[PDB]
């Protein structure tokens, strides 16, 4: 149980990486943001003009 207890909005401790890691990493590719899609698409802005 390593920094179960501090991790940056919404970072996701990764059990196989033993760190929370922040969507962006996995935002801007592998679109894998189950618990992040929504600040992933709050986080890239897209869609409907530039």
């Amino acid at each position: 149980l390593q920094m179960a207890g501090q991790c940056s909005q919404n970072e996701y401790f990764d059990s196989l990486l033993h760190a929370c890691i922040p969507c962006q990493l996995r935002c801007s590719s592998n679109t894998p943001p189950l618990t992040c899609q929504r600040y992933c698409n709050a986080s890239v802005t897209n869609s409907v003009k530039c």
